[PDB]
């Protein structure tokens, strides 16, 4: 697999898995997100700030599904 690593820009959707991350910080980008398991849990979409990066492909940062579809 690899890392998705993608940059939030500033207002860009990030999403949290509430059921898998891990910490507060563990976030998705929109294409990770509904190419992931995630897509059907229990989750929040917070607008970016600006930085910090989607955590695809991180397996310390979910509980399940580190990977989606075009990571894996
Ligand atoms: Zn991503
Ligand atoms: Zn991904
Ligand atoms: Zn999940």
């Amino acid at each position: 697999g690899s890392l998705c690593g993608r940059v939030f820009k500033v207002g860009e959707p990030t999403y949290s898995c509430r059921d898998c991350a891990v910490d507060p910080t563990c976030l998705l980008c929109m294409e990770c997100f509904l190419g992931s398991i995630h897509r059907d849990h229990r989750y929040r979409m917070t607008t970016s700030g600006g930085g910090g990066f989607c955590d695809c492909g991180d397996t310390e940062a979910w509980k399940e599904g580190p990977y989606c579809q075009k990571h894996e």
